[PDB]
């Protein structure tokens, strides 16, 4: 009932429930000592648990070794112990009852106790040895295996410190049980981390593991044992990890999320936790992986499951995580999220990650998922043949894109075979422009003419493409000439989530292109490609008003200008294609930067 | 031109005269960092050898690193600055201008900055690099070299620390030009103790080197460049004895730092590390020496190096009683067996014993540190026994086999007064087999002596007092009488009422016949003179009275006490260490 792990070649974490009967007997049989030293919290001291060690300890130090001692040292509680005032105090405590080099320092406590009193421990007599007897959930997978000790300065959280191997790291997850539900959560989310780094069927278990543990934690009293053996090997895995991390480069890879979070757990300090910022940056760094065109986005998702069914959050503007930090919010800009940190883990999936190595990020790419809008750069050099795959109303935009541009695009899952209408956008009202269709059974191609010469279809009549409508617009917005480009048809984009009709004929005003509304449809005049091609981003730029279509729409004659255009609410195109921006930047090689109202 | 010495397998002690222009070279080429830190203290920041330093360094980094940084800082001068507010000083300063984790520390300093501030740079980041710049002399040999690093709380000095091995050590000897006198002779001590436990050929050298030093750094300006190409050497094989130490013992380095940190920690501001070192070196070469591993010989030539230093060989030496003044007086062996037991014995000068630490007692220990003896009776001594003298001394070991029975055969009838065996303890009884060389007694068995009626010793006029003691235990009626003493009453001090005043202490009847004495004579059941009676038995401020007294104290059945035990260092200055060994008679001191 002692399970043991490996670190640098020895098994010296013992991880088990109950085990504080266990761990008087090894460290008193083993760990040969005159003086045995016990430093802990004020909160610890006055739990069953650790009078339950203290008792048992007394009770087999006088038959073993009948010549020693235990001393018994109480820090007071809080994070802001972890000074050098509370470091200079137990180090006199020790210099007063006679310790000497030969002394065994048991750290029992959380996080703050087990980097400061193994700081202790590396500093008293030239180092002494340490017993890390770990009492909070993210004390046992981080805090303690390593040997990384630090105190805080004023000027900086974790500066002056040591490194120092305990002897002997003792993980009893029975301390869990006068754990709070907050302290519960907040150290979950470093058990997340080493399941999406380094072990997906580590992962997989942490999903069927999900109601059946957050509704025993956050009980009216949180009785673990009926989650007795499944918790000791969430700690366990999470230990397996980090432990051959740091025997064997590889130990960036523990600082996923460490990233992005250390830059919002910088400005959120008191009020959200360590594992309530990594959870955040864990979900911000897996989409600057999918935006880098490494991680796909089914990971994106897969990975926000699991922390939002743990009470972790996946965003700095959740409503159960805005309540806690409150008026510290507000300065979560980019710009000052950017001179916090570029290094970060990018993931290729679920449990491994790409090359296992940290990668090199750009400014810009770090500006763009840490937004919520968008500048669009023209589209200066695309790939001339491209295979674009949706997850129809999306092929449309990439084929869209290769008339403009008048590239090859070929969208494969469908042909002239499709049940759905929307997949028709190729023979019907690209090939009126003069754009090269070879429509198969299985794929379907465009190919544009040369860069503007567009001419406008007079009328068409969309009964099957009724949402396939706002990317046939942007399109007749370049082919100039008296044609007017009119559609009829559109009767049911009126209702859905806003009046598109009205939408077009607002914001195509912003691009100089002359449009007004027919009484069923929208009547496109279009403009050569450039000569007026200019919005006003500086006042306000292209509202996508809360619409995945008209995001992706305004993006695809973004590029015909010259200088960057401004789509506001970029995340709005979450529930049909979610990383249409992925695309343009990966598949495509068009710049995107980020952009917060000043 | 720079010599190196290797430490941990590499070259990074890098000792020579002047090499500021090598040092800065050497670190902005080697040590890549954005940041280099100087921290200095405030007495070194007024030199001329720190602003050659810091003038070449950015003279330097402007040509071969143009995108790096120089910083400096300035610790208060004094060794009560080696506290927890400067490391948390400096440790501020570093995370105020933006140092990394790889920024380079210079702790440009003595031992006070070179323990401290490369303290400062284990802790700074989980580690920083740090090369060490000592510019005091005790820094360059012990404090810099080894990477041993600390500061010192209330409670205790030397306690929270920390290992962290220099990157390089600069040992420059052109920083010793703006050293004080004192901190010379402070910081010689550390040199002495590596070429008395590792190198006998240094420390012939450091005899040769002896005024040829000493006049030179106690001058109206210490000019060191005459003696330049010897300063640079007296360092550099003072290291390549710590450096090879700390890469395989350790131990060893410890020599005099048992009896001198005893010292230390109750003479601490004004007694320095090297004038209670000295003393400690000198008190356990003397510890050997009772334990008979060292020969007398070597306690001697290891004092000559020393008071021809500056520094002491005893606590109350005139030039350093004047420095530690009114703190001296807490100097007893009560407390100076609570501060320390293993101690470092020598076997000869440049060679400890065995190549380790030996766990003597605190009764040997409560010897050399005293001035007064405690003589235990003479229950188990071996049955033969070949004693050299160094023949009025060899009439001790001799009466020593009288008054027991045993045999002493002193190996080397010309000498005059050697005879000894014939005239005065043959007739007694005892069997007498003086050859050519070899003189020999094998004395009756215990308390049967028959008293010599009237026995004369005109050529040994010395021996009278040790003829004296052998006769207090000889009985039989004959009233022992040793006429024609009329030297002994201008040598030294009047040695015939020394007899009948301490005699009559012993219990046996005596007088003073108007040229000598009359010793009768009692069975071994003699009065015991302890502690409590008239304070002892009083040496009288000379050997014969030490030694003699000696022999009749082991007749009794609780140690007797003889004062001022140290007088006995004109003839035979380990008389005490020969009962302890070659005899196994346990001794044990006292201090009023």
């Amino acid at each position: 009932s002692i399970e043991k792990v490996p670190i640098l070649g020895k098994e010296t974490i013992h991880v088990g429930y109950g085990i504080a009967d266990h761990i008087v007997r090894e460290v008193i049989a083993n760990l040969a000592s005159s003086t045995y030293v016990i430093v802990t919290d004020t909160n610890m001291a006055r739990t069953p648990q650790y009078s339950k060690l203290t008792d048992d300890f007394k009770t087999n130090l006088s038959e073993k070794r009948p010549e020693s001692r235990l001393l018994t040292y109480c820090v007071s509680p809080g994070e802001n112990n972890k000074n050098r005032a509370t470091k200079a105090a137990v180090e006199d405590f020790l210099l007063q009852q006679g310790c000497t080099r030969d002394t065994v320092i048991l750290a029992v406590g959380g996080g703050v106790i087990g980097d400061m009193i193994g700081f202790v421990a590396a500093t008293f007599m030239r180092g002494v040895r340490v017993v890390q007897v770990p009492t909070t959930l993210l004390a046992m997978v981080d805090s303690s295996v390593g040997g990384k000790t630090a105190i805080d300065t004023p000027l900086g959280k974790n500066f002056i410190g040591a490194f120092h191997q305990p002897e002997y790291v003792f993980c009893d997850v029975s301390f869990l049980e006068t754990l709070p539900a907050r302290q519960f959560i907040n150290g979950m989310a470093e058990v997340v981390k080493t399941a999406a780094i380094w072990n997906e069927e580590e992962f997989t278990r942490l999903e069927n593991f999900s109601k059946k543990f957050l509704s025993v934690v956050t009980s009216k009293k949180p009785d673990l044992q009926s989650i007795k053996a499944e918790l000791v090997k969430t700690v366990l895995e999470s230990v397996r990890v980090k432990a051959g991390v740091v025997s064997s480069g590889l130990r960036n890879l523990l600082n996923f999320g460490h990233t992005i979070g250390h830059a919002i757990e910088a400005v959120l300090t008191p009020e959200a936790l360590h594992g309530e910022c990594v959870s955040i940056g864990m979900i911000k760094e897996a989409e600057l992986s999918r935006y880098l065109g490494i991680l796909p986005p089914v990971a994106v998702a897969r990975l926000s499951k699991c922390l939002v069914a743990y009470g972790l959050p996946v965003s700095i503007d959740d409503k159960e995580f805005l309540k806690k930090v409150g008026p510290k919010r507000h300065y979560v800009e980019i710009d000052i999220l950017l001179k916090k940190m570029i290094r970060c883990v990018l993931l290729e999936k679920i449990g491994k990650c790409y090359q296992l190595k940290a990668h090199q990020v750009s400014k810009q790419d770090l500006s763009f998922v840490l937004t919520d809008e968008v500048l669009v750069h023209p589209f200066t050099n695309p790939p001339k043949e491209n295979i674009i795959v949706p997850p129809a109303s999306s092929a449309t935009y990439p084929l869209a894109f290769a008339a403009m541009t008048g590239t090859s695009c070929t969208i494969p899952n469908i042909g002239s075979s499709s049940l759905q209408g929307d997949a028709k956008f190729a023979v019907d009202v690209l090939k009126p422009m003069g754009c090269k269709v070879e429509q198969t059974t299985t794929s379907t191609t465009v190919t544009g003419p040369p860069r503007g010469h567009l001419k406008p279809l007079p009328h068409v009549d969309m009964e099957p493409m009724t949402d396939a409508f706002l990317t046939a617009s942007v399109v007749a917005a370049v082919a100039k000439g008296g044609s007017s480009t009119s559609i009829t048809g559109i009767a049911n984009q009126r209702v859905k989530e806003c009046n598109r009709i009205e939408a077009m004929v607002t914001e195509l005003a912003k691009f100089g292109v002359p449009a007004n509304e027919l009484p069923d449809g929208i009547e496109i005049h279009g403009i050569d490609i450039e000569d007026l091609k200019t919005p006003e981003i500086s006042k306000r730029g292209v509202s996508s008003y809360d619409d995945h279509r008209v995001a992706m729409s305004f993006s695809l004659l973004a590029g015909l200008c010259k200088e960057p255009v401004l789509i506001l609410e970029r995340s709005t195109t979450g529930k049909t294609w979610p990383g249409w921006w992925d695309i343009l930047h990966s598949k495509f090689k068009i710049e995107l930067d980020g952009y917060e109202p000043p």
